[PDB]
C-alpha cells in the first residue's frame, strides 16, 4: 500500500529469491517486486515532500523504477525459462539500483 510496506516487499522478495531453489519460485518473487516498484512509483518519498510534482527530482525518482521494472523484467525471462542460477544473478544487479536511488531520496 504505502511506500515503507513496498520497500518491505522489494528487500522481502529479493531475499526469497537468494534462498530460493527452482525458477518458479523466483518468477513469483519477481512478480510481487514488479507490482511493489510500480506501486511505489506512484508515492511521493518524504525527502521530496516539498518539491513539485513536476519537479526534476519527483521524475528522477519516477525513472528510477521504471530501470528497476526492466530488469526485473529481463529476469523474469531467465526464470521463465527455467535458468535458476542466472535469474538469481540477474535478481543480484538490482541492488546497486536500490542504493542509487536510496543515497539520493531515502
Ligand atoms: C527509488 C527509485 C528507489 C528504488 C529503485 C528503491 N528504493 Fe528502497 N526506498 C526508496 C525511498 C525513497 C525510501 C524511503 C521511504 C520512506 O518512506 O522513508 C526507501 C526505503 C527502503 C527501505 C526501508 C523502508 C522502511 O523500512 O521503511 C528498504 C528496506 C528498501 N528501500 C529496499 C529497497 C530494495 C531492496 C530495492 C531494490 C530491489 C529498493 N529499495 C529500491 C526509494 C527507492
Ligand atoms: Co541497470
Amino acid at each position: 500500500a504505502d511506500l515503507e510496506d513496498n520497500m518491505e516487499t522489494l528487500n522481502d522478495n529479493l531475499k526469497v529469491i537468494e534462498k530460493a531453489d527452482n525458477a518458479a519460485q523466483v518468477k513469483d518473487a519477481l512478480t510481487k517486486m514488479r507490482a511493489a516498484a510500480l506501486d511505489a512509483q506512484k508515492a511521493t518519498p518524504p525527502k521530496l515532500e516539498d518539491k513539485s510534482p513536476d519537479s526534476p527530482e519527483m521524475w528522477d525518482f519516477r525513472h528510477g523504477f521504471d530501470h528497476l521494472v526492466g530488469h526485473i523484467d529481463d529476469a523474469l525471462k531467465l526464470a521463465n525459462e527455467g535458468k535458476v542460477k542466472e535469474a538469481q544473478a540477474a535478481a543480484e544487479q538490482l541492488k546497486c539500483h536500490c542504493n542509487a536511488c536510496h543515497q539520493k531520496y531515502r
